[PDB]
């Protein structure tokens, strides 16, 4: 789990700011769908 | 950036395991678009 998401976030930061933006929007797609 | 990557990660880890899953699903998506 932890090792995962840790590893996961840098891999975000690691992308272009475009690319970023759409992790972003997709996490809100999902906070959204309630 | 840094605070929009930081409410990212915070919100990412809310998110229900089958979620962040898809999340580090698109991930591997842009790494592996080259």
């Amino acid at each position: 789990e932890r090792h995962l998401d840790d590893a996961f976030f840098r891999g975000y930061k690691n992308l272009e700011p475009e690319a970023k933006a759409q992790l972003r929007k997709m996490l809100d797609t999902f906070k959204k769908d309630f």
